[PDB]
């Protein structure tokens, strides 16, 4: 319950890139940059703290448990405005640091730019649903900066940790109990360029210094260490750290590579093991070559040194010839191989064969060859074994299988291997590292041109993955020289680290049957080590030496999957109900990502079926997939022009006509004949068939551990397919139709203010669209509700069920085919629309293309593996797109998603699935050079894509428009839904943050992130928790496309917007009650609720005729305000039954543009309801709460007579202007006082302790004592709140009444003062206007709110008598 004050300052430290004590060359600095960083300070600023080496530039670390709070004291001592933003869900519009557009008064403008030589205080609060609190690491990491300038306060060296944790672990000094360190570390890119002192940069530092100059740190070892790993940079980078030789636990999966975007962090730990130095690599091929990495030195501190189990438990020992005698060659390398079925015309009358003499017939190209004996005398695989080709040498390392790497270099050049998550015993290096020690504990790294080696780790089972991994881990290894130079050269191969699967000592698998190896290679030519071996030495057309041009460069750039560019000529055929395992990984000189989208089948992913894998550069992969389907399939990557439409592996999945094994080209080896016959899986041995490895008779010591032990004690057409699928089908009718569509909103009267934006883009463009009808026949559709306001571009959401069956009746109606194609669901060839080859005539090809003019019925099936598993969560998202040319069709606008939810999930409201909100976002940037509809030569440039503005013609969208994205709407402390997917652009990875907001995942039941990195082609489903109302921000926090248009502000109401909106209160004068139809005499002004009289409801004039139009009133409001229901009655004088039945809503900001939407809404199907009898108060509510000055009702069905009175039922504007607890009880009678209980004494006592609004009773107002103007109501708020609204009134004893009539209001501070509340541009005090008649309410505003817990009323000039009943409406500020 601490809290934690922490002193901060900003000064402008002269800082070069690097440190050195010395004199001579550190005066005279040759080298230098101007720089504002964070330092701490003492408290009152008057010593200044020790500042630890390690952080050069990295400010303070913040820090917090789960319960405390922060009041940091800032004071900015540079010469510019700056400001602090944290991240996470604490602040309130006072403590947030960032300014932006959310319509706050000047009081709250203060937090967002402090000005140079000025104090503040910033103030937060850890609450009990912002920290871990569950199986999430111990505690997390979040990243503050400054929010002022998000690109021109950053580089200029701005930036600090927030390092909030859980309740119960952290100690005084700021260090976890458990962990032994407290690390932090910083990968950033500081673009001097974009800076305070614009000078170029070339820095890829960490911490601030550059090429690896951080002084070594260094601890003691075999402890527990705890990381910090941040990383920010104005641009989209990517930091894909890599620990050598150890294992890290991040997120319960074991893995030795941590990946970090651009302004994100993470926390994780790790065990030291043995002494002796190491490195932190960064395996991005682009941080690699700048030079950015630290020094992990192990000291030997004599405490205790531990001493557990050596021997695989006596038994599992497993100690045979099961090494590995590698090498390498420099043999032949076909790209095409010899004769294939789809030959190439450019690799090979080109690249390999003496055909127009271009080479020879050789490629010098490397690659670790297997032979199987010690002495280096045979292969062991001259030919293919039926289904490998290239299949590399399988390292398959489990505990003590004797893994030993005899390495024999046979090649022309110094090469080596170097593993992965693999540590290294003292006698053989395995690494080259610097330090190699001399001729006694030698450790060499490199083999010359002939030599031989040997190198040594054997594994045991102390690395065991955690159970939440996969199945077999992969890894890869490459020779460790020159990465780039080798692996171009062809070094690469996949280490697997199983568990223990060993039956045998041949060492098969189980739980899963078939195995493939894939990885994607991209061998450049021109960084290979033969490439003289290719144009220099063997040719005979080097007579003018093609290069340094664009055809001879990138003609040689070969990017393949298992070296083999033209096809797998067997397509990977398979059986019916196996568990096929693949090994997934990717290298070469490149930066980007890749994304490989399985066509067909889907594969477990922690319990979830995910659909597409993001490979991360240099690190591998591992999924399993089923067989559970029938036909051709693919595999395919889509990036770009160079990968997208080139890397595809056809697979079969198919079986025909028994087993497909009888007569048929894929003899697998059960063999699928006559049961009584012979073959593989059949092996019984001299006990019995497979049990283990056969050791001796018994062996009682048969249990399995636990691991480390638990120590420390007209084409109308329909569907045609739904036969055997068996399902509760549900029907869709979606088309496809031109449009015009421009992005930007807020000129479409959002927040267009400005009357001077030179537009600097085309007006509108002309998209297509999906859309949503009716049924079968077309042209009666269904317009967007409410609910689809927010959806921008994408189409109708289309919702199942598990177990589910789907029709969908596509029908393009645009200028040229389109189809659809599904994400993890499951159909037919003739249900799929992707374009490539089938199994059948064109009738499995109905559906490949659907022309225009035309329709489709497709028919999609989602099964147990396409529902959301996970139980923490309820649907599953996903995405639909026309696939007919999937790049240029999702650029066109042609895209939506497709959510899955489990059994139950639909309410009476067309069953379509619904009981809980859910906002659908798709983050992507649209490119109109990629779509159809781009004119090319536009109106503004032809020569460029508008020389003029260039690169203009690209928008970073959120879900469609930009700025604006009306219809995010949430109420305060409401579980969200969001279904945030990223598949159109891909390289441009998206980290999703919401301001004063913490996402939330599920599965494992708790995670809370702080923000979301989308990866390009993850379905991610979240939960939100909305914290506080006001006007809030969605924004990516990657400053160069936060300010490029990816900002939303987004809206939190209150939790209680249901208060009258002036109808019966009288707020709403009767000046502004219109009418179209009338019901004879009934002037509108008497349409009040509960008003008494002769005449209560609406006309105007005579009817004589109203059964059939639809007559309206139209409420007035005069400002924008918020609705959230009704309240209808019935009218009579004693006679007339006379109520409605049904009746829709319109409304409108302008009085002009009418939406009359309300009625037959989003929970409707095409109706609304409305009252039942006479006066009995009935109320309906708007679900998604709807926003605008004006109201218009019209009933349709009544009682004889459509008349009706109504009520409204919204909230306020700066969205916190709920009831302080006057009247609801939540304020006690102990915090008001006044000056008189008045008595009389003949009769009864007036209490200035009763001031309830609509409270009835005995004298329920407080008459004072005496008329005087020196009379006042003082309330003490108890705590410092921001009061925003007060509404008067007025009070009697049955007789002559007598009311307050004009007030002025004195206030205090936190203590005990009183201060007139002088108008803001006056120079006296401000009078308001009180009551006019007895019961009438009347709201006076404040401009600017009173911030305070003391505020007085002053009773000024009254009719006849002092009496008010008083009611405040404020907020909770912290």
């Amino acid at each position: 319950a601490q809290l934690r004050q922490f002193y901060v300052a900003a000064q402008g430290i002269s800082w070069s890139y690097r440190p050195e004590p010395t004199n001579s060359s550190l005066n005279l600095s040759v080298t230098s940059f101007k720089k504002i960083v964070y330092r701490e300070y003492e408290p009152y600023f008057k010593k200044e703290k020790p500042q630890s080496t390690i952080s050069g530039l990295l400010g303070p670390t913040l820090y917090a448990e789960v319960g405390d709070i922060i009041k940091v004291h800032f004071k900015n001592k540079a010469d510019k405005p700056l400001s602090i933003h944290p991240q996470g869900i604490r602040y309130s519009k006072l403590s947030e640091g960032a300014s932006y557009l959310d319509h706050t008064f000047p009081a709250e403008k203060m937090d967002d730019a402090v000005a140079p030589g000025r104090e503040y205080t910033y103030e937060w609060s850890i609450s009990e649903d912002s920290g871990p609190t569950h199986d999430d690491p111990p505690c997390l990491t979040h990243i503050y900066y400054s929010h002022e300038n998000l690109i021109e306060d950053f580089n200029s060296g701005l930036i600090g940790p927030l390092l909030i944790c859980k309740k119960g672990t952290l100690t005084e000094g700021g260090t976890q109990k458990t962990f032994d360190k407290q690390i932090v570390l910083l990968f950033a890119v500081f673009d001097e360029s974009k800076s305070w002192s614009q000078s170029s940069s070339l820095m890829y530092t960490v911490n601030g210094y550059v090429n690896g100059t951080m002084p070594d740190i260094t601890v003691c070892a075999h402890d527990h260490i705890s990381w910090h790993l941040l990383g920010m940079s104005s641009g989209p980078e990517l930091f894909s750290i890599h620990f050598n030789g150890q294992v890290l636990e991040q997120n319960h999966h074991k893995v030795s590579a941590i990946t970090l975007v651009s302004a994100t962090s993470t926390t994780a730990n790790m065990t030291v093991g043995p002494e002796g130095k190491w490195i932190i690599s960064s395996l991005t091929p682009k941080h690699l070559q700048a030079g950015m990495q630290a020094y992990i030195d192990i000291k030997n501190c004599p405490k205790k040194t531990r001493n557990l189990k050596k021997i695989t438990r006596e038994q599992r020992r497993h100690m045979k010839r099961w090494e590995y005698f590698i090498a390498a060659e420099e043999v032949i390398w076909d790209y095409a191989p010899v004769i294939p079925a789809n030959m190439d015309k450019k690799y090979r009358s080109q690249h390999l064969d003496n055909f127009s003499n271009q080479i020879g017939k050789h490629y010098k190209k490397v690659m670790y060859t297997q032979y199987e004996d010690e002495s280096f005398t045979k292969h062991t695989v001259n030919p293919n074994m039926k289904e490998d080709g290239i299949l590399g040498p399988i390292i398959r390392a489990q505990v003590r299988d004797t893994l030993k790497i005899v390495f024999k270099n046979m090649a022309s050049r110094p090469y080596s291997i170097y593993p992965h998550g693999v540590t290294f015993s003292p006698y053989e290096d395995e690494v080259n590292s610097s330090f190699t020690s001399g001729r006694n504990n030698t450790m060499i790294r490199a083999v010359q041109p002939g030599e031989t080696y040997t190198y040594k780790w054997n594994i045991l089972e102390f690395d065991e993955p955690t159970e939440n991994d996969a199945q077999c881990l992969t890894r890869p290894y490459y020779s460790d020289v020159d990465i780039m130079r080798d692996i171009a050269s062809g070094l690469i191969g996949l280490l697997l680290i199983c568990k223990s699967r060993s039956l045998d000592r041949r060492g098969i698998q189980r739980a899963a049957d078939i195995e493939q190896q894939a990885v994607f290679a991209v061998f450049d030519e021109n960084k290979s080590w033969y490439l003289e071996d290719n144009i220099n030495k063997f040719c005979e057309n080097p007579d003018e030496v093609k290069r340094d041009d664009p055809k001879f460069y990138e003609s040689n750039i070969m990017s393949t999957i298992n070296g083999y560019v033209p096809e797998s000529i067997t397509t990977l055929g398979f059986c019916f109900d196996d568990t096929v395992q693949w090994h997934f990984c990717s290298v070469g000189t490149q930066n980007e990502i890749l994304t490989i989208h399985f066509t067909g089948h889907s594969f477990i992913y922690g319990k979830r079926h995910e659909d597409t894998l993001t490979l991360f550069p240099m690190r591998g992969e591992s999924v399993t997939v089923t067989m559970d389907n029938v036909g051709t399939w693919m595999l395919t990557s889509m990036n770009s022009s160079p990968r997208s439409k080139k890397l595809r592996l056809k697979f079969r999945d198919v079986k025909c006509i028994p087993d497909d094994d009888e007569d048929s080209y894929e003899i697998f080896e059960p063999p699928e004949s006559t049961v009584m016959a012979t073959r593989k899986m059949h092996d019984r041995l001299e006990p019995e068939d497979e049990e283990s490895d056969a050791d001796y008779d018994y062996q009682n010591r048969l249990a399995a551990a636990l691991g480390i032990r638990s120590f420390r004690n007209p084409d109308n057409i329909a569907a045609w397919y739904l036969r055997s699928n068996n399902g509760n089908r549900r029907n869709y009718y979606i088309a496809a139709e031109e449009i015009s569509w421009d992005y930007s909103e807020f000129v479409q009267r959002e927040t267009d203010i400005e009357d001077s934006d030179d537009i600097p883009e085309d007006t509108t463009y002309k998209k297509v669209v999906f859309r949503k009808y009716l049924d079968s026949t077309f042209t009666k559709r269904d317009p967007r509700g409410e609910y689809e306001e927010h959806l921008g571009i994408l189409g109708p959401i289309i919702r199942a069920e598990v177990d589910d069956v789907i029709q969908v009746r596509f029908k393009n109606l645009a200028s040229r085919p389109y189809s659809l194609h599904a994400h993890g669901l499951s159909y037919e060839k003739s249900s799929e629309g992707k374009t490539y080859e089938d199994d059948s005539p064109e009738w499995f090809k109905e559906d490949n293309a659907v022309q225009p003019n035309s329709s489709y019925t497709y028919v999609w099936h989602a099964t147990e593996r396409s529902g959301p598993e996970s139980p923490g969560s309820a649907c599953r998202a996903w995405a639909y797109y026309s696939a007919v040319n999937p790049e240029k069709d999702i650029h066109s606008g042609l895209i939506g998603p497709l959510l899955i939810c489990q059994k139950g999930i639909l309410h009476k409201d067309s069953n379509m699935p619904m009981d809980m909100r859910e906002f659908v976002l798709l983050f992507m940037t649209f490119d109109e050079k990629k779509s159809w509809y781009y004119e090319k030569k536009s109106r503004s440039s032809w020569r460029l894509t508008s020389s003029e503005m260039k690169k203009s013609h690209e928008f970073h969208a959120i879900n469609g428009m930009i700025y604006s994205l009306p219809g995010l709407k949430m109420y305060e402390q409401e579980w969200v839904r969001l279904h945030l997917l990223n598949i159109g652009g891909s390289q441009d990875i998206h980290v999703v943050h919401f301001h004063g907001q913490t996402l939330l995942e599920n599965g494992n039941k708790q995670h809370q992130l702080g923000v979301w990195p989308l990866l390009p082609g993850s379905f991610k489903t979240l939960e939100m928790k909305a914290s506080k109302p006001g006007w809030w921000l969605l924004n990516t926090e990657v400053g160069e496309n936060q300010r490029a248009g990816m900002q939303t502000p987004f809206l939190i109401m209150d939790r209680d917007c249901r208060m009258p909106m002036g109808l019966s209160t009288g707020i709403i004068s009767d000046s502004q009650i219109k009418a179209s139809e009338f019901l004879g005499y009934w002037e509108p002004r008497l349409a009040r609720l509960n008003n008494g009289g002769s005449y209560n409801a609406w006309s105007v004039e005579k009817l004589a005729a109203e059964f059939a139009s639809k007559p309206w009133i139209q409420v007035d409001m005069q400002k924008e305000v918020i609705i959230t229901g009704i309240q209808t009655q019935g009218a009579k004088h004693y006679l007339k039954s006379c109520y409605t039945t049904e009746f829709y809503v319109a409304y409108s900001s302008n009085q002009i543009n009418w939406q009359i939407f309300k009625g037959n809404s989003t929970r409707n199907v095409m109706y609304f309801n409305g009252n039942s009898d006479a006066s009995t108060i009935k109320e309906n509510q708007f679900d998604p709460p709807i926003v605008a000055r004006y109201i218009r009702i019209s009933p349709t069905r009544a009682y004889n007579r459509p008349t009706l009175r109504l009520e409204l039922q919204g909230c306020e504007v700066n969205g916190c202007s709920t009831p302080l607890g006057m009247e609801n009880g939540k304020i006690e009678n102990k915090q008001i006082t006044a000056s008189s209980f008045k008595k009389s004494w003949w009769g009864d006592y007036w209490e200035p302790f009763r001031a309830r609004l609509n409270a009835q009773g005995r004298v329920n107002a407080w008459q004072a004592k005496a008329n005087n103007n020196k009379q006042w109501l003082e309330i003490d708020l108890l705590k410092i709140k921001k009061i925003t609204a007060i509404i008067t009134q007025g009070c009697k004893s049955l007789s002559s009444e007598m009311y307050v009539k004009s007030y002025t209001i004195h206030y205090s501070e936190q203590g005990v003062e009183w201060k007139p509340y002088r108008l803001k541009s006056s120079m006296v005090d401000k009078i308001f206007e009180g009551n006019t008649n007895t019961k009438g309410h009347v709201k006076n505003f404040f401009n600017p709110p009173i911030i305070s817990r003391f505020i007085r009323v002053i009773p000024k000039t009254w009719n006849q008598s002092i009496a008010l009943r008083l009611e405040l409406f404020g907020c909770d500020i912290y």
